[PDB]
């Protein structure tokens, strides 16, 4: 059942390679940088892939893998992803917050909501009672939908009042994040952690591609542009 | 290994009030332009929402665990500490922000609140019965330190802001010093310490203090003049 | 080879609980007055470090913070409670140092986060069942520390040598203390019960107790007596 600890190793190893090179890249590129504003963006955007490197290595080496009893058998679960996402997503949000110079009110309401989204997901991923896992999923999705709402119908208007570079950069990112983040509830749902439509194998591969691109990718769009009165 | 069955009604009622209290605070902060009042709404809404998630887990059994102390397995709801760990520092942040407290006292405060819950959690999961009280004492000492700065510290600075501020804070300060200090008493006499009171009534007690300490504290706050705006 | 524990190093943990608790009451019954908001931060940060450590030292004393990890072919005792402590403690020591040199929000985050990976990774290696892998995590955690010390040494110095002669002097002493005491942790752990068998858990608990007391209570003193915290 979702025979793990061996098939998806190549995906996990690959995810570790990209995330690590992606990190060494953003490290051996932030070298100069004087502007204190651009300093935040480089800091935030380098820890995201870095944290991920750590977590992908655990899954590859086994540690981040655990078994849960549900549906009818011993089910392989990678909790290490929620260890990653728990911190990683809020940093991704901080980048956009700092880029649109959002109010401290929305930043908190955003990070805290993000906390519930991952937290609730972790719960559902480890819940033993099958039916309930989807109660947590629904709650986690509602949390993401709220975050995506303020990013789309909230951070755009405030972005379209900054500089043409800012409004244009935020938008590309906003597009990449509303799309990449919304796929997560879908993969989770059809994967080893919900219905068994798709095997852990493909559930690892899909996450590894959405991850690299929601991180190394998102970071490339951001760090290569004019990061608000700094570059 | 029943553990979670009698107090289901309390937990479900607790999940109910925490859910509605949140939706209420969500479908109430709709407008709000002032960045200062924005903070208060953001802080005050996460508290009940966080508690919703945690009460649900207890009701669905997940937030329940068996601790082997005193020749037996014991029904311990760790989910309260998962809740409290984050929830309480937020209630204190509202207060800090209301009295425009220094970043020094905020950190000292939050830090201390972290020790309070963390220690309580440790005590609640300790196998050696005796020790559980050592941790309870250490936790109470931490609470006592917190309530001090809130009472004999945050008041003086509140009585120098505005008549709305000083009056609002005082009502909250009254509600928090009273509700917060009840917790160590319920824990001590409950299923987590001495068996004076069954897990049942305890779950009910916490559920009444939780709803008021959050949805109640929230209402008093979100109805008054919350800094630079409303 | 190694084997079960929970009693020889009771004294080291007791003494460690001891010093840490006193050091905290000392820093508490010393921050009594203090009106300056700038120095306020420093007292608030420097007080919690030992307070957190007291809690984590006591747990290791009362057995709670001890656990058994299977590896190398046999079960083994590990004190995870240190990592619980360090996770929150070390970054506060960095915050004190960042606030002193008035460091940029960019580097504070780049510092805290790196510290998170440093402890976190350490914890992971400490709990890894496959023996070979534990060193892979060690290597990584050390690389994280090394970075952290770099921005402190070859980074916070130059920004310090531009503040006030008090600041520049206070920071250098601390910098000297941290770079020296922090760099021992990877050495103790590598030779200790959580790595190779060179030295028993007994002495490894002792070593960390010496290093913890000084790196916190010692550091805390050098700092709260400098007034180069703009507070009097
Ligand atoms: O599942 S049942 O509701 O039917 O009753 C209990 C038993 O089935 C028991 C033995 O299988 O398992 C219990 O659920 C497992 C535990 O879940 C939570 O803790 C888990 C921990 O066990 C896992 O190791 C970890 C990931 O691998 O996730 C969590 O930390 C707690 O609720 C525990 O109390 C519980 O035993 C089940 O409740
Ligand atoms: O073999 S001994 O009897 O001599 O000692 C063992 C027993 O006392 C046994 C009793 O069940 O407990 C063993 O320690 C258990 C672990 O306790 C703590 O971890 C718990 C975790 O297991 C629980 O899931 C959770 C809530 O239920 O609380 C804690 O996190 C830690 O102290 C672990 O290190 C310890 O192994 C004891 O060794
Ligand atoms: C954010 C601060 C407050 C907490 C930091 C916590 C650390 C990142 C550790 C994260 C541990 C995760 C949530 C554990 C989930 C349950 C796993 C089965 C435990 C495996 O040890
Ligand atoms: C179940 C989940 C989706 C509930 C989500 C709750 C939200 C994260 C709470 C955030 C604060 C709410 C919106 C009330 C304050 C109103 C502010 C204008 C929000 C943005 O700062
Ligand atoms: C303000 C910031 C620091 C906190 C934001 C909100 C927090 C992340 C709270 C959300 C925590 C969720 C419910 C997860 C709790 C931990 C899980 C019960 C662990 C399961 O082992
Ligand atoms: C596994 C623990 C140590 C790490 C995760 C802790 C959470 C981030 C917040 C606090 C939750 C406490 C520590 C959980 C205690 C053990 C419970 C049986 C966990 C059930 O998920
Ligand atoms: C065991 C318990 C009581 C320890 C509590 C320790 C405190 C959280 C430490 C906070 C910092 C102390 C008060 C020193 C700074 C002095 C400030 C005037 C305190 C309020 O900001
Ligand atoms: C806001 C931040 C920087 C300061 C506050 C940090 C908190 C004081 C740290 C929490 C410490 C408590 C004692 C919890 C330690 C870990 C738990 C005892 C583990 C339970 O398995
Ligand atoms: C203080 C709040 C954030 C909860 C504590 C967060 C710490 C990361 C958790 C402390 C436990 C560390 C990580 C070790 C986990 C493994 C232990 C066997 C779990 C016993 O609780
Ligand atoms: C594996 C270890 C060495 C990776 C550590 C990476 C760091 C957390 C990243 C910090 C940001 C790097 C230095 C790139 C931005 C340059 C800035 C001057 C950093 C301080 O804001
Ligand atoms: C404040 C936030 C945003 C930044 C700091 C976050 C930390 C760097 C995140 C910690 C990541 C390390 C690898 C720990 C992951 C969780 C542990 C491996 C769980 C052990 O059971
Ligand atoms: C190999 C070198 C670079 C390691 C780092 C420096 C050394 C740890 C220096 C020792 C630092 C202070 C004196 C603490 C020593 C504590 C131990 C009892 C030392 C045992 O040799
Ligand atoms: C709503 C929802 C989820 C959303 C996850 C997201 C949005 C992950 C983002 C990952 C990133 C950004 C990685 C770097 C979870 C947690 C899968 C739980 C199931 C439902
Ligand atoms: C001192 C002490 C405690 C304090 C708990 C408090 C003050 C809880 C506040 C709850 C809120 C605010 C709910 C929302 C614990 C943790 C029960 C452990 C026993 C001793
Ligand atoms: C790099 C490395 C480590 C560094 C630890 C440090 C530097 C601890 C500092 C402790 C203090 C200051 C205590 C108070 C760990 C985590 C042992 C893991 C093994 C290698
Ligand atoms: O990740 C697989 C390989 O991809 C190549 O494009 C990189 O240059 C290598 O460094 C990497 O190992
Ligand atoms: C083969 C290593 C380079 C891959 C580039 C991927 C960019 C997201």
């Amino acid at each position: 059942a979702q025979i793990t600890g061996r098939p998806e190793w190549i995906w996990l190893a690959l995810g570790t390679a990209l995330m690590g090179l992606g990190t060494l890249y953003f490290l051996v590129k932030g070298m100069g940088v004087s502007d204190p504003d651009a300093k935040k963006f480089y800091a935030i955007t380098t820890l995201v892939p870095a944290i991920a490197f750590t977590m992908y290595l655990s899954m590859l080496l086994g540690y981040g893998l655990t078994m849960v009893p549900f549906g009818g058998e011993q089910n392989p679960i990678y909790w290490a992803r929620y260890a990653d996402w728990l911190f990683t997503t809020p940093l991704l949000l901080l980048d956009l917050a700092l880029l649109v110079d959002a109010d401290q009110g929305t930043i908190l309401a955003l990070v805290g909501a993000d906390g519930i989204m991952i937290g609730t997901g972790l719960v559902g991923a480890l819940t033993k009672v099958y039916s309930y896992r989807f109660v947590w999923w629904a709650i986690s999705t509602a949390a993401m939908l709220y975050i995506l709402y303020v990013l789309f119908f909230g951070f755009t208007s405030k972005a379209e009042s900054m500089r043409p570079e800012v409004a244009s950069t935020f938008k590309v990112l906003r597009n990449v994040t509303v799309v990449l983040w919304s796929a997560y509830p879908v993969v989770w749902l059809i994967g080893s952690e919900g219905a068994g439509i798709v095997p852990l194998n493909i559930e690892t591969l899909l996450f590894m591609v959405l991850d690299v691109s929601a991180k190394v990718g998102f970071g490339l769009i951001l760090l290569r542009s004019r990061a608000i009165f700094g570059e």
